[PDB]
Parts: C-alpha cells; sequence; structure tokens
RNA sequence: CAGCAGCAGCCUGCUGCUG
RNA sequence: CAGCAGCAGCCUGCUGCUG
C-alpha cells in the first residue's frame, strides 16, 4: 500500500522507551504519535520531537496536502468514504474527520491542528 | 446540571431548517454544532454562526476554560476521567480528548480549533 | 435541524495481562 | 513503545426509517 507519509516510522523499541523513562514524566515523551485513516484503512508514525525549531520543521515534513491525496485517491470511487486524521502528544488527542469529498479542508484543518499541539506552551 | 456553555441553545426547528435549506449548501449553513463531555455526561450547543467578525466574537464566547471547569468539577474525583471537546462545521468535524488532569491543555487546544475552523476560506 | 435502526471504522478514560 | 482482553463513552462514513 501506498502510505501517506513522506518519513519512515520511528517508534522506539520497548527498551529505549523503558531508557527514556528512567532518565527523564507525560510532557518530555521521545515524540508523538499521527495517523491517517481513509475508510478501513490506516497509516501510523511514531515521529521523534524534541521541541526545537528545527524539530517542528522536520516533523511537519512528515505528510503534505499531496501526499495525503495520492495515498487516499487509491480508496476513492463514487461513494464517499470516511476519512481521519488524528495526532496525540502529552496527554491530548486532536482528531479531525469527516468525508473524502471534504479531504482538502480535512488537510488544512490537520495541518493547522497538529502545529498548535506541538508548540503548546509547557 | 451546571453547563460548560455560557450561551444557550439555537437549534432549529425542522421548519427553519428547511426554510433556510431552500433559501441557499453544506457550505452556508444556519450554524455550528459543539459539544463537551465529562464521563459520560454530554452538554451540546447548536449555535448561529454567519462568518462575520462580529458573530464569530460571539459564539467564542460560548465557553471558556472557567465556565468548562467549573462545570467539569461537578465529576472529578480521585480517579481521571475521559474530557472531550467536539466541533462540527461544513463538513469537517474537530475533536480534542484526554483525561482531567489534562483538562486546562485541552480546552487551550479546544478553543484554538474552534476559531481555526470557524475561520477556515471557504 | 432532531430522534430511531443496521453496518463499518476511529479517538478518549478506567481496569487487567503479555513482550 | 508495542500487542491482547474486559468495561464505559465519543467522533466519522454508508444504508434505511420517523418528525
Amino acid at each position: 500500500m501506498t502510505s501517506p507519509f513522506k518519513l519512515p516510522d520511528e517508534s522506539p523499541s520497548w527498551t529505549e522507551w523503558r531508557l527514556h523513562n528512567d532518565e527523564t514524566n507525560q510532557d518530555n515523551p521521545l515524540g508523538f504519535k499521527e495517523s491517517w485513516g481513509f475508510g478501513k484503512v490506516v497509516f501510523k508514525r511514531y515521529l521523534r520531537y524534541d521541541r526545537t525549531e528545527a524539530s517542528l520543521h522536520r516533523v511537519l515534513g512528515s505528510w503534505t496536502g499531496d501526499s495525503v491525496n495520492y495515498a487516499a485517491s487509491r480508496f476513492f470511487g463514487f461513494d464517499q468514504i470516511g476519512c481521519t486524521y488524528s495526532i496525540r502528544f502529552r496527554g491530548v488527542s486532536i482528531t479531525v474527520s469527516g468525508g473524502s469529498r471534504t479531504l482538502q479542508h480535512l488537510c488544512e484543518m490537520a495541518i493547522r491542528s497538529k502545529q498548535e499541539l506541538l508548540q503548546l506552551a509547557p
């Protein structure tokens, strides 16, 4: 399957996660999780994120309106399907959802959501 | 029950809705729906919204971090409960969710979400 | 707009288990 | 971090019905 994502997954092993836990706290995780769902099919990423401007830039590059539309168009036809973006960081989940006919507006709200969550003050 | 909302519901009757439908389109609804959930209990509003600055100001006043905390604190105790804000406008739904311990950050993201959705270009 | 039903997903909270 | 299970809600899409 063609993913909407432009960067590889970065999930930590169980050992790396434990080590990070011993060293640090829910407000300073290794990163964030995000996902894109098109009908039944869901694509997921855990991406490292350290709250710098460099890191923000890098992770905002993990998908675009174009990469999402290319991935999503595989699943399209005459009938509308449900499409959903989710992101979770520091205890808060944001989900942006609606039909395929609205996908451009779902991307616009998804990217704005992602940016505001990742920049939310301590 | 004490609501998190500071303005009354504005749901249209079935007849008003039909009349509006005959006169206008999903991109020009009478307004938007939003809701706040605390554990099992959900509070809901349909609010008129006409995409002016005056109207934006008015509807952004429908809840505050304080009104949400007063309402939500009724349901609190030692264990965390789930808390959720949702808003739907013009085919797109945004939901912001997490545990009561995070409620201040849920409000901050909820209000930012609401503002961006209600201002999204045609 | 609202309520009801069938189907299909998704997210949140709680509890327990595994790695 | 990941997978599994019990419970409780929520949102999206499709289909049908009512007002």
